[PDB]
């Protein structure tokens, strides 16, 4: 309980901390001595402490200068510690601020060498940030350096040094060496993940000693191109306060021969030098890529001395090496193999909670006008990493500006601050900025979370209850399977009509156990097995192994039925181990062409009818749709149910859009000439009219007919 | 020993001490009795008493070459001989050598020859001699061409009358320049599989040494358990558990106290298995079988012909020399799925206790396309490595071009007679199978394996439900013959859709053991919700094809 509360300080005094004589008791501390604190993101200071007994016990008095300092906020806790090695200062060397001294000139130093440190004996740290009233203006000015070390009391004795030029202010805070873990969001598992792997080897590697272990080194963190690896890796360095050395594959890649082995032999060097450290790379496919594509001697050479470098790390040392890659299986395979980068990683795209986070991080410094609902932005966008955010919102100011460019003139060579104070990004902006947008990520398989619950699902109870049998319990109760001795199946396939709701069942499969969804259609497929396509169905398997648990889906696997990807499938789902909490889901209209060897027992095995939807099913569906749009009042839908026997739910959803179409369009032609903006009975009569059935008769008894058969 | 409690310490019987990963003797490997043995005696008695061999009037080998797969301890084990031996070790890379300049990679390797030389009791071990030499059909570069002329001129020049032993490590063998085989170089062979279960459980021991384990530990269990595992895998695995143990004990914070309290749990191991993935399976291994002969049910007449077939011409080789008939060597396994044939080829493997090899109809696929890490040429030769083998080719019947039946008939016909190395063949389809495959001195003898009788589908069924609990007095008896027409695969399944239901039983009783075994009515719905996978057509089609043959 040594920590105490931050409080609002109505004084502006940059070193007077005012507590009650008990928050010293709490302490022990005694009247006279200087205090440490210490925030957040190795921030801290020394204070010197006052008795102001109108100050409740626990309640501090701290400029808001110093807080700013120590990038803390109110009513946060800081942990207070006595200066038992209270020293003065012999040489301290300060510079001021130009952007502070704008409007008065002239040598302010000697002005304020002699009010502010008349035997005052002020207590400085390095960083730390005073003002001081000169004139008409009040500048603050920067501790550039202090001796002794490491913080001292300015004494009137010292000498202060102000030779050197000015130094601005916003540079150190765009310099993004200052970031920490709220400076991400969505990333909770990752991040923890990374946390654990990272500050236990550092911050306590006397676990490892004591249950004799050698402590992990190889750490690799994979994702699709900007998704803030590079981010999660800097904020996780800056918390933990080690030495930090960062490696950039096209950096040391443009240079010659030799001179890449060099830097990598001194940047390992200093960093075993100044342990503990932490040594991060990026693009290491670049150095490191795969060989079987890349023939130069140069990589090879390189990823020789790499490997040689790793190989050669001394066994007890607190160096912790960090890997990104966009491509799991694009670095050399012998970067995989225990001594090296073995901790895998994946980042997926972040879900709706994760982009709400990561728009509140970004949307933190903008004019952001009165009516916005990041909610609907973050609902909408779907398939944006965080860079693509960025992006989004720099555009829309870009759209608020060209909005607010016609009042002021651009020859000009300035803009009158009354302007600037109306910009303002409003809803319509961030609309606009969004359609003229461009995700990329989704356009390859990624791992992303799926929430969808049996709800959703429109009847089916058998099936379902057959799923949760085959699926839930060895996810949720594996003592159970071990105890009898069954092994869990993983191989299920569904079969029947298109458009009867078989991803929807993946989704909910997947979101039942908390599994990250992969989708992966046949076309995909298709591309791998003709090269065009970069990433390879082992690649697939390779992040699903990293994200377990998770569930695989495999769209049309008929279309493939071509034998090559057929059998790099069979290949690499019997490698998998069943123990794993892996599951393959394969979908397909025709149960006829796929190869016997899929069907083998210990893959592919279980299968299963899709049946089309009932009556209840159809109304429960049509009801699932309707959850946005006003109906008519009275309007009953199980009239329509029963007219749509034989129906599917893409014909359903598809007469639910013909009918707001409809609906629109009457409200257009009647807002021309919004008092409906509903549907009525009339649209439902037209949209009825215009039904068929997207199966043949014929198509069903076949169906019937393979699911009989499958069943004897 | 080793040239050398405080007193024993001192004579091994501050990080300068643990880090100098040494003194590493034959206690700190396990499951490699085998290989460790021939390495002892190639490499000891050269060194220790080159008197013999004069004696004796010959001159020792030299040349080593071990090949297995990657993360086996192929380097520890030439670090633990050498050290054992007490002479000099020295290493190389071949990316390393291959990686310095063009005339820098001759340099290096001549200095270090030549080093080695002024000094050698010693072993020089290269390590991925593949990059340094590879195939040369592939390959014919600059440095390619002059750093392998260099090696082979280094080997061919060895001053030889010294104690200079070289030893080469490879993942596949077939995948150095031949040149490298030939007399006067790298000849004598030595092959390294996945270790059994024994091998396991003695690498667990010794990496399990240090660890704070639980009171409770079933090493034996996690032998058993963990199949195909090579010793990186297990250490993987032991620090694993260790982490996830530490995570476990994090959740409460450092204070000594809960130092002491870290202990290692089997739901540790278990939890680490959850997390493992070993890479050794998807290529092809040596390892060891024990396919007990009881443990099947029924085919005695085809038990004793297999006898006869293999273990009398290795068991008693003395009487086929007198006689001067040779080993039968080419055996089809033909017959309908899922009738145990691998576990009959696995316990002809144990009979003999030779190395049994596995290749499936994937790997000939991937042969095929030209799409695979090894193809024919190195499934052959280890099994010649590793001699006596079994190999066994499943799915003969999949390959349906012909130059990979082309390539299996040259290696077949290539190998000497005399080695013990036997060929075992199984296909569903045998119409499909080449005809070139039948001729003699080749897969000539055919064996029908017959769909199990009444009486071995309820030892079977014993067999199967051994190593799961039963309720005390049920009969199988009248389950075996209400299965009369199915297989062991349809056997298989009915237990286990009965230990399915089991599990939804125990399950929703614990969501409302009251039933820890498996009762009678388990049986009579999983028999009644699961049917024959086989029809008559195929067996009328079968035998039509037996008759055939017979006539
Ligand atoms: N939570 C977040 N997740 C992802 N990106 C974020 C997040 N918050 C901010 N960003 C923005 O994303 C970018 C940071 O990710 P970055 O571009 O470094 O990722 P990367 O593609 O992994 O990088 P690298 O260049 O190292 O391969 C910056 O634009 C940052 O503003
Ligand atoms: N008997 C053993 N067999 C296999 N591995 C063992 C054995 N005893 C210990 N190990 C551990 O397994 C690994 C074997 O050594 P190492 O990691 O050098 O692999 P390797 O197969 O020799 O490597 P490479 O072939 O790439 O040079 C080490 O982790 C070693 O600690
Ligand atoms: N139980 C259900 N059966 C069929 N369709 C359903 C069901 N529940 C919802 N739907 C709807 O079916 C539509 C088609 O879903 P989709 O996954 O594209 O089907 P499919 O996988 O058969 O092509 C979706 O709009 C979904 O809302
Ligand atoms: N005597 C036997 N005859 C037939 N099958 C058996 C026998 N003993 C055990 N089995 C079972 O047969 C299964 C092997 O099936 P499968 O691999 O399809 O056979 P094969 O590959 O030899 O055609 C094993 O799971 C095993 O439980």
């Amino acid at each position: 309980d040594n920590m105490l509360l931050v409080d609002d300080a109505i004084n502006d005094d940059n070193s007077v901390i005012a507590i009650n004589s008990n928050t010293m008791d709490k302490l022990e501390l005694f009247r006279g001595d200087t205090v440490l604190v210490k925030g957040k993101k190795r921030k801290d200071t020394v204070l010197i402490v006052l008795i102001d007994d109108e100050l409740e016990d626990g309640a501090c008095r701290i400029n808001r200068v110093v807080r700013n300092n120590l990038r803390i906020r109110l009513g946060d806790l800081v942990t207070i510690h006595p200066c038992p090695d209270i020293k003065y200062a012999t040489r301290i060397s300060v510079l001021p601020i130009a952007d502070t001294i704008e409007g008065i000139t002239g040598n302010l130093f000697d002005v304020f060498l002699k009010p502010y440190f008349v035997e005052a004996y002020r207590p400085v740290r390095k960083g730390d940030h005073f003002v001081v009233r000169g004139g008409m203006r009040q500048v603050e000015f920067k501790v550039v350096d202090v001796e002794p070390e490491e913080y001292a009391v300015v004494a009137q004795d010292t000498i202060i040094h102000w030779e050197g030029e000015p130094i601005n202010r916003e540079d150190e805070e765009n310099n993004m060496n200052e970031v920490g873990y709220d400076d991400i969001g969505g990333c909770r598992k990752q991040m923890a993940q990374i946390r654990e792997m990272v500050e236990l080897p550092l911050r306590h590697p006397q676990l490892f000693k004591a249950i004799g272990i050698k402590p992990p080194r190889g750490v690799l963190m994979y994702g699709p191109p900007g998704t803030g690896k590079t981010l999660m890796a800097r904020a996780v360095a800056n918390e933990t306060g080690a030495f930090f050395f960062l490696i950039n594959g096209p950096e040391v890649m443009s240079k010659m021969a030799g001179e890449s082995e060099s830097n990598l032999r001194k940047a390992f060097e200093e960093a075993e030098k100044n342990a503990p450290a932490i040594i991060f790379i990026d693009e290491i496919d670049s150095i490191a890529p795969k060989r079987d594509k890349t023939n130069g001697e140069v990589e090879r050479r390189v990823v020789s001395q790499l490997l040689t470098l790793m190989d050669g790390m001394k066994a007890r040392s607190n160096v912790v090496v960090i890997a990104a890659t966009n491509r799991p299986n694009s670095i050399d395979p012998a970067l995989r193999r225990f001594g090296r980068f073995d901790r895998e990683v994946d980042i997926g795209i972040p879900d709706a909670t994760g982009r709400l986070e990561v728009l509140r991080i970004h949307t933190k410094n903008m004019k952001l006008a009165d009516d916005v609902d990041l909610e609907a932005l973050a609902a909408e966008t779907h398939g944006y990493v965080g860079a693509d955010i960025a992006s989004l919102c720099s555009e829309a100011a870009m759209q608020q500006i060209r909005e607010k460019m016609d009042l002021i003139d651009l020859d000009e060579d300035e803009i009158d601050a009354e302007v600037l104070d109306s910009l303002g990004v409003t809803m319509d902006n961030f609309r606009f900025a969004l359609g003229n947008s461009n995700p990329s990520a989704l356009r390859e398989t990624v791992v992303e979370s799926v929430n969808v619950t049996w709800d959703d699902v429109g009847g089916l109870d058998e099936i379902k209850e057959e799923l949760k049998e085959t699926v839930e319990y060895p996810v949720l109760h594996p003592d159970q399977y071990t105890k009898f001795g069954l092994s869990p199946s993983k191989g299920v396939l569904f079969y029947g009509p298109p458009g009867t709701g078989k991803t929807l069942l993946a989704k909910a499969v997947a979101t039942e156990v908390s599994a990250n969804f992969i989708s992966v259609k046949g076309p995909e497929l298709l591309s791998m097995w003709y090269g065009e396509s970069e990433s390879n169905i082992r690649d697939i398997f390779d992040k699903a192994r990293a994200a377990a648990p998770t569930v695989v889906f495999l769209d049309e696997l008929d279309s493939i039925a071509s034998d090559r990807v057929v059998n790099q499938l069979l290949t690499e789902m019997d490698g998998m181990n069943a123990k794993k909490n892996v599951f393959v889901i394969g979908a397909t209209n025709r149960p006829d062409q796929i190869d016997p060897a899929i069907l083998r027992p210990g893959r592919l095995d279980q299968l299963i009818y899709v049946p089309l939807p009932d009556e209840n099913a159809r109304l429960s569906i049509l009801n699932a749709q309707l959850r946005k749009t006003p109906l008519e009042p009275g309007l009953e839908l199980t009239a329509i149910a029963k007219a749509t026997q034989g129906f599917s739910g893409a014909d359903l959803l598809y007469i639910v859009q013909r009918a707001a179409k409809y609906a629109i369009k009457d409200s257009i032609e009647a807002h021309r000439q919004d008092p409906v903006p509903y549907i009525t009975k009339e649209h439902f009569a037209e949209a009825m009219k215009t039904a068929k059935r997207s199966v043949s008769d014929a198509e069903l008894r076949r169906y019937e007919a393979y699911s009989q058969q499958m069943k004897a």
